[PDB]
C-alpha cells in the first residue's frame, strides 16, 4: 500500500550505504552508517525493516 | 520480537533527527533528514515503518 523504495549507493568514500525515498523523492531513511561491502548495506535495510516497524521512538 | 527503539536527537545545525538503535548499539537506520522541528523527526520514523517493510531495495 505504499509507495518508496530502498536504494544502496556509493559514499564519497567509497562506502556501500542507502537511503529510503518515497514516491515524492523525499528522504525518509538513511543506513546511517557506511560499510566497504554491498551485502552489509542490504543487512542494514533488513536489519531496519525487522525492527523498525516494532521499535519504539524516543525524544533523546 | 525485535530489540531495538528509535530515539530522537539534535543535529550541528540544531535540527531534530533520529536514529534506530539495535540492542548492541549499532545504528540500523537515521532519519536522513534535518529540520527544526521535533515533531517532523518523529513524522520521519512513523512514514518510514510505513514504507520501509514493504519497500523494495536496488543496488544503485
Amino acid at each position: 500500500m505504499n509507495k518508496a523504495h530502498f536504494e544502496v549507493f556509493v559514499d564519497a568514500a567509497d562506502k556501500y550505504r542507502w537511503r529510503l525515498v518515497h514516491d515524492n523523492g523525499n528522504i525518509l531513511a538513511d543506513s546511517g552508517e557506511g560499510y566497504a561491502s554491498k551485502q552489509k548495506a542490504k543487512q542494514g535495510i533488513e536489519s531496519v525493516k525487522r525492527n523498525a516497524p516494532d521499535a519504539d521512538v524516543i525524544e533523546a
